[PDB]
């Protein structure tokens, strides 16, 4: 009788296919084995479901009115404070966050639509931790602030940050400790192009790409400092940025 709505986070729900005597609807799940159900004043799928874990805590799932997001909360057994919050969006990005004792964030975990992730681990009352960005081939390691996440990658005298602003806005810095004029590597960084370009005894060596897509390329510069030559090179490994930053 019922109809089967398919739901953001590869999760299905069933709605009655008619309404009740309230001209509510039925709704009913099974997520991981645990059944959800509810009722709703839409006739879409959208609405609230609930039940329980094995252990008592209470499962919530929320459907938005128009199916394009859910949320998939667990609480503690009187369901006043959160355990975790699994949320999908309409771009089918996910967060996935646990919370401590008094309801605060201590993990957040998001995997973008396109899988790769930033994690953020051993979250404080400030909003600080521990960082990891999850790229396809790679990880990069580095802190939390309120203000940016801060991830590092080090080669010889050479460190590269990569910034990730509170806002989302990315910044890339290289700062070198050789004091060679010979050999001391600079870096600008362009905003419109998303684009680091290694400077080298005052000839520009190379271009650091960081794509929309997530992805790191480079490109070298010719003998000149001043024409690229041949073709960006997508980074596929850690050992491939150090090789960029020699």
């Amino acid at each position: 009788n019922s109809v089967s709505v398919d739901l953001p986070g590869s999760m299905k729900v069933l709605v009655s296919k008619s309404s009740n005597a309230d001209g509510k609807y039925d709704l009913i799940a099974t997520v991981d084995a645990l059944e959800l159900s509810g009722t709703s004043d839409k006739n879409n799928g959208s609405g609230v479901l609930e039940g329980v874990k094995a252990d008592a805590s209470k499962v919530k799932l929320t459907i938005s009115d128009d199916l394009g997001q859910t949320t998939l909360e667990v609480f503690k057994s009187d369901g006043s404070t959160l355990v975790s919050k699994k949320v999908t969006s309409k771009d089918k990005s996910v967060t996935f966050e646990k919370f401590n004792e008094k309801g605060e964030v201590s993990e957040k975990i998001i995997t973008r639509a396109d899988g790769t992730r930033l994690e953020y681990t051993g979250i404080k009352s400030d909003g600080s931790g521990k960082a990891k960005e999850v790229l396809k081939g790679y990880v990069l390691e580095g802190t939390l602030t309120a203000e940016k996440t801060t991830l590092v990658v080090k080669e010889g005298t050479v460190t590269l940050s990569k910034n990730i602003s509170k806002s989302g806005a990315v910044s890339v810095e290289l700062n070198d400790t050789d004091s060679s004029a010979a050999t001391k590597k600079t870096a600008a960084w362009n905003s419109g192009t998303s684009t680091l370009t290694i400077t080298v005894n005052s000839k520009k060596t190379k271009d650091l790409v960081f794509t929309s897509s997530n992805t790191i390329t480079v490109q070298q510069y010719d003998s000149n400092g001043t024409s690229l030559e041949g073709s960006a090179v997508e980074i596929t490994k850690l050992d491939e940025i150090k090789n960029a930053l020699k």
